[PDB]
């Protein structure tokens, strides 16, 4: 057994590609964003937001357009025949900046389920009463991780489905867990290293953990699946480093779902006569960061990627994801009802919560042109034929098929006849999916040597960019 | 006068991969749950904790002919695989879970003491849970893992046992089996047995025989075939210091101190143990996701798998984070309750592996076929070159049977579908035969593979 | 540079807006009132060296 | 579009400047400073 021949086994896509002798570089001016950490704001009665929730905790989704390439002529435009192929953008190196100066934020929660130390205890702790639930925080799992592809990360949680059918679900049963892949969106939650899943539905008492992930779905990204796609333009890239620790070790306090087995111990007595809760959940705890481990502010420099991909940016398309904890810092001030009295008072300062956010983007990019024949065609067709669209061969056009000519009726809409509405704006279809968005199209230039970034670009391959007078 | 294997044996120019899907793994840390009357398990009792086996079956290459299969003889040889290289995949997000116990002996802190302790009343036994020690390793070869653990022995008889003894020790080697238990920095040894108060460690260690690897006997193999290969890293550090509390079974000969009075007139518990504390994961020191690369293995088997059988063995401590939820039985009343929340635990289990494989010859003399016979004769069985000539002159058929007129009652001969004699060892299993394919170039892995070498990325 | 954690406190003083409740359940007794919200951290210097 | 190239180009120093054979130094004695930290 073979058995058969055709895959048609895709292939390294710098086959086919050829590269130019321009390069190019853009970038924003910078970017900023202001948001309380634990909660959005909104007007009491109305649902629209007063304020919007942003924090370091929060996921960032870069999505950046790019100008088609083939509507921008060249200083010399000879080299080519724009009619028989195309021009496509690549991508070679990446940086981001952050201006901030370095430092931990944290949170919290006013209500958390919880017993006493387990640590040590000189007698037996004292009988469950209501609600001993205390107020109580926390620091997360320190984090630095870059994401860098043309199709948006796939991220993965824990969740529930649907139980199969022989015993019927009584409340209170343990609902099967279920393994989920989807689409990650920007707002989303890192790990706490509490693991990516649905509090909100797993999670009944909705204090079991500090607010922020209280509501939402924290989720992490699966190198596997991931790097698993055929043609790996998921992701083509990506750094990660990581850190955590012990602090505190604590107790649930509520319903036990089951006692163990007797057999497993003896039978106490007195303070002994009854079993303890038998939960524990760790604390994690952040460790001393350092200005070495930022792995931002430094440039970087792509040739090979486990993808066949190299850097080739489809549909003038690109995505960058990135997650900071280093930058968590909550500044907090306080703001004066009365100015006058000069006697200290509890009751004359409210308190606000604002915390900071600086990003900054700078791409290079590299210039290519592809050659069309069938096989070239088909085998593109095969990957993303919605790519084939936005580009012209020739259209295909309809050997795939053409409309059957639309009635267009001259009717006031007075008369007895059906609504019509002049159609077809969406050219995304992901548009169910939100996220922070940017545009660049305006700002290239050709001309490395005026840039901070470029000029290493230049030192890299050294090559004098020829200023000579 | 054993020989490296990389002498008879021959490399071809042929390589293939395959690999699994993935896995997936949920259950319980502390014990099983099973149907209260009945001996039925409900959920398995799973945690990072416990061991993980992997076997591996290959189907025969012998079977599995080639594009072009010319180039030796069937015949006069066979084809065997070998394990070029190896990987991992971990994909879970990183994060440290833990135990404890709910009965504990314990006397009290015996860090800082204002006044000396209280008296020993019955039970003081509490809540307090701990740690374990972080670590990481890797285990790969053809033959399984060989545990080691203490126990008690049959101590000589002059002296009759009374109870209360100090029951001798002995040291035993054991086949390693999924399920078992890494150290806590405790020791490998056996509980159950040595241990009557079940309540002096936490749950999940207290029912089994935790193990642990001796390199020397293993490595101490004459063919190397137990493991080829392996990594470890691991740490801890103390943290608390406590006293058990209980009957003692010897007091220090009083020359070894003075005599006390009042608060000293009594000495309290000789005995102490340390608490292990897990330290700063850190994302380096993960020994996984990524490639490894084999050429030559401190055993004469350079990748050498018999019997399309091959054995991987990894712990890892990193994952054990254990996610906790809680399930409302009444959803109505608005006042906050302890009552209307049960809880549950269960805990995440994910795992990958992606096999390089090697293609093989070998050529048979008597010399050969000598070599093999004595290393193992049974992986003779599965090829074909035994003979072994048989019998089986006459037989009688009187037939029909259940015509009730008695002819002999009747046949006796299922004895032998068996085939791994270690059918008594249970341990996780997986099916690869189908997965194979014949070009790297489809797969993450192997173009790695390819890097390392070079070589072309192969035309168009 | 570098910094870690040690200590986390609260502020004290009128709050500023309260959480919606859907995201928790209402306390009683001593949870009749929720504690403040805030939090900050404790900067702590480290280890120096040569 | 293209661009247009209305640019001056501002260029590396190392264009126009010359480097000589010759090297200095001074410095100053020290520096001495003392203060209260809290307030002045």
């Amino acid at each position: 057994y073979l058995p058969p021949v055709p895959v048609s086994k895709v292939v390294s896509t710098d086959e086919y590609v050829a590269r130019t002798n321009i390069y190019y570089h853009a970038g924003t001016s910078r970017l900023l964003a202001v948001g309380h950490p634990y909660f959005p704001i909104k007007k009491p009665n109305n649902n629209k937001i007063l304020v919007p929730k942003v924090s370091g905790l929060q996921y960032r989704v870069f999505r950046i357009h790019l100008p088609d390439p083939n509507k921008f002529g060249f200083p010399d435009t000879s080299f080519y025949n724009p009619d028989t192929q195309r021009l496509v953008w690549a991508c070679v190196g990446v940086e981001v900046g952050r201006g901030q100066p370095l430092g931990v934020g944290i949170s919290g929660h006013p209500l958390l389920n919880k017993l006493d130390d387990t640590e040590n205890a000189s007698a037996y702790a004292a009988n469950a009463g209501v609600d001993n639930r205390e107020c109580i925080s926390m620091d997360y799992k320190q984090t630095q991780l870059c994401l860098i592809g043309c199709k948006p990360p796939i991220g993965e949680h824990w969740g529930k489905g649907s139980p199969c059918t022989n015993v019927a679900v009584n409340p209170g049963d343990c609902p099967p867990l279920e393994l989920i892949n989807t689409v990650i969106q920007d707002g989303d939650m890192v790990d706490t290293g509490f693991g990516a899943m649905d509090f909100t539905t797993l999670q009944a008492n909705k204090s079991e953990v500090p607010l922020d992930i209280c509501t939402s779905i924290c989720k992490y990204p699966d190198y596997i699946k991931m790097v698993s796609e055929p043609y790996g333009d998921s992701l083509f890239f990506y750094l990660r480093r990581e850190q955590m620790f012990v602090r505190h070790l604590f107790n649930r306090a509520g319903a036990v779902g089951e006692n163990v087995p007797d057999d497993l111990y003896i039978k106490g007595s007195g303070s002994t006569a009854n079993l303890a809760s038998s939960n524990y959940f760790p604390t994690p705890s952040g460790s001393m960061v350092t200005s070495d481990a930022q792995i931002f502010n430094k440039p970087y420099w792509l040739q090979r990627a486990q993808g066949h991909n190299n850097g080739i940016c489809w549909g003038n398309q690109l995505f960058v994801t990135v997650v900071d904890t280093t930058r968590s810092t909550n500044m907090s001030l306080c703001a004066a009802i009365s100015t006058s009295e000069t006697t200290y008072k509890n009751t004359n300062f409210k308190e606000y919560l604002r915390h900071g956010e600086e990003y900054d983007l700078q791409f290079i990019f590299q210039l290519c042109k592809i050659t069309l024949t069938a096989d070239v065609m088909t085998y593109i067709h095969s990957m993303n034929s919605t790519i084939l669209e936005d580009w012209n061969f020739g259209l295909q056009p309809p050997p795939g098929g053409t409309l059957e000519d639309t009635y267009r009726f001259v009717t006031s809409q007075a008369i007895a006849c059906q609504k019509h509405t002049p159609p077809a704006p969406k050219e995304d279809p992901l548009k169910k999916y939100t996220f922070w968005e940017v545009n660049l199209k305006e700002k290239f230039s050709a001309d490395l040597d005026q840039f901070p970034l470029g000029r290493k670009f230049l030192l890299q391959a050294g090559l004098k960019a020829k200023p000579k007078f």
